Parts: C-alpha cells; structure tokens; sequence
C-alpha cells in the first residue's frame, strides 16, 4: 500500500510537460513539483517518500541565498531534465532515471555566486583541493555528504555495485555542468554524429550525451518564454557583476560580462552567447534527441528577441 500519489493543480499538471514550463514563485511548491517529476519519470517505488523528502529538504538547506545559483535554479534544471527524459523515455536505463533528476537537483550545491576563475584568483582553499572544475567537484562532494546523513540514503535498496554506478552517473553529470568542458564535449558529439560513429550502447558515448543533456538543462533559461528569459538574465548579471566587483577588489580587470559599467552591452553579449554556446548546444542535442526540438525552437525565438532589443524595438 504505497497509494499516496503526488498531484498538481490542473494548469501545472498540463504545463509541467512543456519544455518552457516555469516552476513559479511559490518556493513551498517546488519539493512537491520535484517528487511529482521523480514519481512520473522514475516511478513511485524508485525511492522511499520519507527518505526522498528528507533528502530534498537537506539539499534545499545547502543552497545559498544568491541571485541565480539558488534552490529555484536547482529545481528549474531538474524540470528541464524531466522534460528530456519524458520525451525520450525508451532511451535511458533505470539507474539513469534514478540518478539524473537527483544530479540536476544537487548540481550547484553550496554555490556562492562565484566562477572557478574567481576562486583561482582569490586563492580560495577549494582551488587547492580541486585544480579543475573546482566548484563542480565541490557540488559533487556536497551531494555525497548529504547522501551519507542518517535517514538520507535514497539509494538504500541498490546493490553496492549499482549504488557505485548511480554515484558515477551523478558525479559525471555534475562535472559536465562546468561550461569549460562543454566546448570539447559538444565538438566530439558533433564529430561522432556527422561520421555516424555515435553509439548509445557505448558507455563513454552515453557519458557525453548525458553531459550535453546537463549543459542543455543548466542553460535552459534561454529556452523559456521571453519574459522568463529576460527576467532570469537580471539574476545572472546580478551574480556576474558582484564577481566583477570582487575581481576589481583583487586589482584584476574583470571580463566584460562581469563589469556592471558595461550594462549597455548586455544585449550584444547575449547575442554572442546564443551564437557561440546556446544555439550549437540545442542544435547538437536535437540531432541526437529529436524530441528536444522545442528547446532549440525557444532558443532561436529568444535569439530573435535579443536582436529586437539591439535594434531598439524592445527595451531591457
Ligand atoms: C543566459 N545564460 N544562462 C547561463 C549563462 C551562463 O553563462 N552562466 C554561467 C555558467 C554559469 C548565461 C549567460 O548569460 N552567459 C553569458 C555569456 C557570455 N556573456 C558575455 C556577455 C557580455 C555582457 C556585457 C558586455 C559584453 C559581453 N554576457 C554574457 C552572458
Ligand atoms: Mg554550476
Ligand atoms: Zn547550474
């Protein structure tokens, strides 16, 4: 008798299936939205509800009150993964469904709103511990610490070898969110797709596809309706500009996107980001996973919005 099913109001029940769904401003509804997505994408028996709830609330507590890399971003990235999984349900394993929504929820644990570059320039202790993907190795380590709390082992029914596999899916998925690694990963996938060598039975290939899925989920603000896209950009720059201030305090000239004095160049910066990162990301994903097309369509629609801003037909 596991007859306690999670339900959502009618609008949320329908719209959560859309790639461009926004999870809304009611923080207290996000745990329920996450459980609902786990129950539908994994199954009601994937996790003990009590342990999963305790886990969710400890993850929330270890996100910080920062403008962008916060609890809302964690659930937002998990929702984009939910939509990819639900529209490609025959392509993933039992352990991949169990691991990937958890990886998305945890992927920015204990973020302070600073890049790997800032931690290196600051000489933060984390940069000595983890020389590459500094924050991402920290996010994984935070994930392990939480899974090891009493009553928090959500994978308790897995064998030692299966637990190890799911922790390895999570580790690689979280590390893949280091955008420095995305450029190389997408190039390899594009090469593998265009030569017809890409093989979803090859684990090292599955790792690359999951990595690109993680990038796609992580950047998914560019795949929302324009008003969501535009408002989320404010939170992104709130963080970039705070880091730029901190770079200036260290006596280092920040890169342009982190300099608040360069505010008027944001529309052109966005255009650069969409052309160099977002459009290629969703293009390669759509080639590998054709049902993810709505992400690419929404990204192209937002690219056209930023062009309208640059021409002075829209105001930001
Ligand atoms: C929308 N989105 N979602 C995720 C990221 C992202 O990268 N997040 C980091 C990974 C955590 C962005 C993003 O907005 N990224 C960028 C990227 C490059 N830029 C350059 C300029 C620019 C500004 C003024 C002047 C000149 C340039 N602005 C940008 C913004
Ligand atoms: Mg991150
Ligand atoms: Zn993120």
């Amino acid at each position: 008798q596991g007859l306690m099913q999670f339900t959502l109001p009618v609008r949320l029940c329908k719209e959560i299936e859309l790639f461009h769904f926004d999870i809304g401003p009611f923080e207290n509804m996000w745990p329920g939205i996450f459980v609902y997505m786990v129950h539908r994408s994994c199954g009601t028996s994937c996790f003990e509800l009590e342990k999963l709830c305790r886990f969710i609330m400890s993850v929330k507590k270890n996100y910080r009150r920062v403008p962008y890399h916060n609890w809302k971003h964690a659930v937002t990235v998990a929702h984009c993964m939910y939509a990819i999984l639900q529209n490609n349900h025959t392509l993933f394993t039992d352990l991949e469904r169990k691991g990937l929504l958890i990886a998305c929820l945890c992927h920015d644990l204990d973020h302070r709103g600073f890049s790997n570059s800032y931690l290196q320039k600051f000489d933060h202790p984390l940069a000595a511990l983890y020389s590459t993907s500094t924050m991402e190795q920290h996010h994984f380590s935070q994930t392990v610490s939480i899974l090891q709390l009493e009553g928090h082992n959500i994978f308790s029914t897995l064998s030692s070898s299966e637990y190890e596999q799911v922790l390895e899916i999570i580790r690689k998925a979280i590390i893949a969110t280091d955008l420095a690694l995305y450029f190389g990963n997408r190039k390899q996938l594009e090469e593998m797709y265009q030569t017809g060598s890409l093989n979803l039975n090859n684990q090292s290939h599955r790792d690359r596809v999951i990595g690109l899925m993680m990038t796609a989920c992580d950047l998914c603000s560019v795949t929302k309706l324009w008003p969501v896209t535009k408002l989320t950009a404010n939170d992104i720059y709130a963080e970039f500009w705070a880091e730029g201030d901190e770079m200036k305090k260290l006596g280092i000239q920040p890169i342009p996107m982190m300099d608040r004095d360069k505010k008027d160049e944001v529309p052109q910066g966005q255009l650069g980001f969409y052309n160099a990162v977002a459009i290629p990301c969703y293009t390669t994903l759509t080639q590998i996973l054709p049902p993810t097309e709505p992400l690419l369509k929404a990204c192209r629609d937002n690219l056209s919005q930023w062009e309208k801003v640059i021409r002075g037909e829209e105001t930001a």
